[PDB]
């Protein structure tokens, strides 16, 4: 399903949010692998060059994703 805004836990093996739950912001109709743009009160802050910092939104495919309600 993926609905917006609904808990998704993320099921991506190498990911800083592997096993937590991020709120689903929107989808992408792209056609790339990881259209579903999940957010994450986390934050990144540690050696992430000079170019913005922390991420706040992974990317993620439907499948990568657990949409449990």
């Amino acid at each position: 399903a993926i609905e917006r805004g609904s808990k998704v836990k993320i099921l991506r093996k190498e990911s800083y949010w592997y096993g937590d739950v991020g709120t689903v912001a929107s989808i992408d109709k792209s056609g790339i692998i990881y259209p579903v743009i999940v957010r994450f009160n986390k934050v990144n802050y540690n050696g992430f060059s000079g170019s913005a910092g922390g991420l706040n939104t992974n990317n993620f495919a439907e499948h990568e994703l657990e949409v449990v309600g």
